[PDB]
């Protein structure tokens, strides 16, 4: 791999309905190939689906390998996407799977329904394996009931999935959750892992990493007034070394050096690159720069330059490669974006952190 600045993975037609693309989510498979998707928000009929594009080069160039369509509703499969190649077997699909999990939703946004596809074959041929967690209304309005925002993670012979919650709508305007399962069609109950006791407060969008030393890193944004009149989104993290405890972790704000206040729509990622406890690295859907943290989440977080533009849930991946040397950074625009595209940008850790 190499350091690349920009790359353009997707740039949608002008017929696409704004924000034309959202929501970069990306994969390396076990071979190094790195797979991408996002929200496409093409123009319907047919009914949205999830595109896959491979890169075989490291990031420098990118092709269409198949598409995810919505075989189980077909609504369209228009929100929140997330790829994750199974690092090990869990019931009945081998190590290697790859997953997709993602939300069926009507144009008309009337429900939301996080369903789960598998490809035996690296991405070229998916099919529907379960619905995960099902709800209401695909805005986020207090009093609605909508789920929103999969986050897949495998332990222990069991597939665990976290989302953003607002079922429980007579207690909280949202909160996160998960759901387990040790065969990925049956899933057990719903867990609250971040719940709040201010009606207002709308916690989302978790991202786990798993630290060297069997800590979880459980990131999310915290939608709150703070007792204030101004609504804020500041990044929080709790930290557990059992991923399916979340709820009895204390919330811990992350705080940089600079005093940059990082806002919305997190993601970390750790490389062993960077010191003797290697390097936990976050981004913001706000901010442009990185933040990382060599000391397993103590202290504060030093923010460092990035040649990749800011977007919203900007995904990050550390690839195998070397050791975990590079670093992705993908982008698929902004909120309500009159000209989003789908980039990425490959940062060498050798030299950036
Ligand atoms: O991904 C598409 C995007 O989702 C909806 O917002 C959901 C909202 O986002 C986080 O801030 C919260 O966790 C969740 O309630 C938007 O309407 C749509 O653009």
């Amino acid at each position: 791999p190499t350091s690349l600045t920009n790359v353009t993975i997707f740039s949608p037609p002008s017929d696409y309905i704004v924000p034309r693309t959202l929501y970069p989510r990306n994969e390396q498979l076990p071979n190094g190939d790195l797979l991408a998707t996002w929200e496409n928000y093409s123009p319907e009929p047919p009914a949205v689906y999830f595109p896959i594009y491979r890169s075989k080069d490291h990031g420098k160039t990118w092709n269409e390998i198949s598409r995810v369509h919505d075989t189980v509703n077909g609504y369209g499969l228009r929100y929140q996407p997330f790829l994750y190649s199974l690092p090990e077997r869990v019931g009945s699909f081998k190590k290697g799977t790859l997953l997709l999990a993602g939300s069926s939703i009507p144009t008309d946004l009337s429900s939301t329904d996080i369903v789960l596809y598998a490809s035996q074959d690296d991405g070229m041929t998916w099919d529907f394996v379960s619905h995960i967690a099902a709800g209401g209304e695909a805005r986020p309005n207090n009093g609605l009931t909508p789920v929103w925002e999969p986050f897949l993670l495998a332990n222990k012979g069991k597939l665990i999935c976290y989302y953003s919650d607002q079922r429980d709508n007579a207690t909280y305007g949202q909160t996160m959750v998960h759901q387990v399962t040790n065969d990925l069609k049956n899933w057990g109950p719903v867990v609250e892992d971040v719940t709040y006791p201010t009606y207002t407060d709308r916690p989302g969008m978790p991202v786990v990493t798993k630290l060297p030393n069997g800590q979880y890193f459980y990131v999310y944004e915290y939608g709150s007034f703070f007792g204030t009149e101004t609504y804020s989104f500041p990044l929080y993290y709790r930290l557990s070394s059992d991923p399916e405890n979340i709820a009895s972790a204390p919330g811990q704000r992350l705080v940089v050096s600079s005093g940059t206040q990082p806002t919305s729509s997190p993601y970390a990622v750790w490389t062993p690159y960077g010191g003797e406890n290697g390097t936990i690295i976050v981004s913001s859907g706000t901010q442009g720069t990185l933040f990382i943290n060599k000391a397993l989440g103590e202290g504060e977080w030093t923010e460092i330059p990035c040649p990749e533009e800011h977007g919203y849930t900007r995904a990050l991946r550390v690839l195998s490669e070397d050791g975990g040397r590079y670093l992705v950074v993908n982008s698929a625009g902004v909120l309500l974006g009159e000209n989003n595209r789908v980039s990425v940008s490959v940062m060498d850790l050798k030299e950036v952190l």
